[PDB]
């Protein structure tokens, strides 16, 4: 019943049998005869199909999706963490980080800034992941409170990204919300390759919570078992060298979730500068656009999430592939009325490339011709 | 500015100079010429004054206090703990304990049972004490929420007992309440003797949070610095062999708090059966009544707290010395409408002697002629 990692050799064999040109010729709303993972791999490896042509096909295939875009802004509620992810500044061993924690007042103030000054109706709550059961339950409780508070304020969509979750931890968070509430669980697997995963997230049975690959990857299944709906798997582009392996796994994971009746967003964030203990792979724009294209094409009902990790120039090229645009900063309580968000190296998870205010970024997107759901431009008669 | 432990040799010298008979002859509202600690020690050591006669004097001296009694019922919100107190079942090393955690729903349900079925308007929230800063802040956040929730429900007095507190942890809890709210910080020093303290609470600098004697003992001063008012120091009777030492220290601590403008309750709980890793001293009823008497006499504006650690027969004899009566159970979410509270050895901090419902105990006290503030007997027209 839980997600099972696909056999990469089995998918490769199936991918050899798909007609990539026939696939591209499919009408919007038509599904290939082969599995999505196989089709994605075949499109990826068929270099006779240009990335530019693949991207155009993807944007066309996802064209009828409504709304075209919606948005949420991240709010890191703390930068404490018990884990040791080597590509992340929040790793416990990073003694150089200035550890911060948002209380009731600060979280509420941040929500109110986002709602009224940035004009957004989507928010995401983030924390580190913690080792001992009590801290995990207490974190779930606090984030559950934040989610409930955001919804009561009028936020129309709430994401959370607080590490893997077991059944009792979901129980604690769930007492704050209803089964039909617009709440999305985010748990990026980072890498579906167990060896690369261990290299960056560490070895198990030593008080490093995220090292447990299996607890993490079945978190969505526990979520769905509890009766919820919205999920957000992800791959961190730059960890594993073989992107074809990761796209097969991610598409397979999304496909599993879809089969369970889940609504899934798909995240493929690319690496950003941080206080790392191990360097990573720089993935070029072309490979990355090709990755986004095959995933978006093969999973047309599952929105890709694009964030301000990426510079303005890249957003301009890739926005057509996304279903969710998410501007913001991975610093703790970084927002302030009329000011750009803080992205201090001393306390942030990583350094983002685009620090322009969410309402400017989202305003320019709307001005360019694409409406953004869960964004209410604080302009004209809608201004205070 | 912070509390300084009195020199026991200096107090002993002063106690030798007080006229214990003249002290007993003092009118109610009149204060001895010597310090309270010295007077308490002298009364304690003057065996020509019987315990029975000392108790009568204490009950008389505290007789004009209004209200005579008020009440609160404890609610343990979790039995997780990071510390290692050797006389407590909740010590981290006790692997036999069934660890529990109350979420939003359970805490609220417990509050509603206490309010409506037991008819109480006072509640206390308790947790273990935790090591890492994030867990401490998260615990402070959750308990702050509970306190705010209780007050909103109509509770007129709220205690909390969640371990030592630093300035930032108080900040987090404080965002839930106002400076004038009826909220009492409880931090029982257990023993003011540093050696006995180390024997039971453990040695410092090894991830055992309560081992830090000094952080614990100045928690009230941080509370008062933040602008709050109500405090509750305590001694665990049975740890230190020399009760005269502990009563000098406790009375001195209460006196310090009083000088800062604080309103203080005084707790002298006696040891109860638990899953201990070190046995303790059994203190007889006479010594214990004498202890309560000299503390109550010398600190007439500071209410002693009497709890259902003690059996019914002892409450009957000692109730006249108390200003706070606190029935309940030290199990996690133990209350249930129409049923006696749970005190399961598998999950409780210790075993209490009196498990009768709070409303029965408090009802019998009122029937006997003593009103209990913050108790509304759910009877007659006040019943649903
Ligand atoms: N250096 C970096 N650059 C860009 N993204 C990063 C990054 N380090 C981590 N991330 C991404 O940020 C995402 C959410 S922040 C992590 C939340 C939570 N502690 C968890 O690990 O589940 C992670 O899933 C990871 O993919
Ligand atoms: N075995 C036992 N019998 C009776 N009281 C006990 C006990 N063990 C601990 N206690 C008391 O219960 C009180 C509150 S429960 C402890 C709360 C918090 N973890 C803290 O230690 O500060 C403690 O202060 C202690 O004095
Ligand atoms: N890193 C999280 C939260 C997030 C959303 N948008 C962002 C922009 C910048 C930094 C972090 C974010 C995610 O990708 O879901
Ligand atoms: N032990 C805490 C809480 C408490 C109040 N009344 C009790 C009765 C039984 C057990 C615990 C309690 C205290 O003495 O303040
Ligand atoms: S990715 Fe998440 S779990 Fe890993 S170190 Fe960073 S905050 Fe902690
Ligand atoms: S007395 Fe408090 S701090 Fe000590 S073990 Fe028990 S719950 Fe933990
Ligand atoms: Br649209
Ligand atoms: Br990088
Ligand atoms: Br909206
Ligand atoms: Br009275
Ligand atoms: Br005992
Ligand atoms: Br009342
Ligand atoms: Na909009
Ligand atoms: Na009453």
């Amino acid at each position: 019943g839980d997600f099972v990692l696909p056999e990469l050799e089995d998918v490769r064999a199936e991918a050899a049998t798909v007609d990539t040109r026939a696939v591209l010729a499919l009408a919007e709303g038509e599904e290939p005869a082969e599995s999505r993972a196989a089709v994605a791999l075949a499109l990826w490896e068929d270099r006779s199909i240009g990335t530019a042509e693949l991207q155009a096909a993807a944007e066309a295939r996802c064209g009828a999706r409504r709304p075209r875009l919606h948005t949420f802004v991240p709010l890191y509620t703390t930068n404490y963490c018990d884990s040791e992810c080597k590509m992340c500044s929040m790793r416990k061993g990073n003694h150089r980080l200035d550890r911060k924690f948002s209380g009731r007042k600060e979280i509420t103030e941040q929500l109110e800034i986002l709602y009224h000054h940035e004009g957004v109706r989507g928010v995401g709550f983030l924390t580190g992941e913690y080792e001992d059961k009590h801290t995990r339950l207490a974190s779930a409780f606090r984030i559950g409170w934040a989610i409930r508070t955001a919804l009561d304020l009028g936020f129309e969509r709430v994401y959370f990204n607080i590490g893997s979750m077991e059944q009792d931890e979901i129980d604690v968070l769930g007492e704050w919300i209803g089964r039909e509430d617009p709440v999305t669980m985010c748990v990026f697997q980072e890498s579906y390759d167990r060896e690369t995963y261990r290299r960056f997230m560490g070895k198990t049975s030593v008080g490093v919570p995220k090292a447990d690959f299996d607890r993490r990857v079945v978190s969505f299944d526990r979520w769905l078992d509890a009766g919820y709906r919205y999920v957000n798997p992800g791959v961190l582009v730059g960890l594993h060298d073989d992107l074809s392996a990761e796209l097969v796994s991610l598409v397979a994971h999304g496909d599993h979730l879809r089969s369970r009746g889940a609504t899934a967003d798909l995240s493929v964030p690319r690496m950003r500068p941080a206080m790392k203990s191990r360097d990573t792979t720089r993935v070029g724009d072309d490979d990355y656009l090709r990755l986004m294209s095959v995933v978006a094409f093969t999973c047309p009902e599952q929105r890709l999430v694009l964030t301000t990790r990426e510079p303005q120039e890249f957003q301009d090229v890739a926005l057509g592939l996304a279903g969710v645009i998410s501007p913001g900063s991975p610093d703790v309580a970084p927002y302030r009325a009329g000011c750009e968000a803080r992205n201090d190296e001393k306390s942030s998870q990583f350094l983002v490339a685009d620090l322009r205010r969410p309402r400017h970024i989202l305003g320019r997107i709307e001005a360019s011709g694409t409406p953004v759901d869960h964004f209410v431009n604080p302009a004209g008669e809608a201004s205070r």
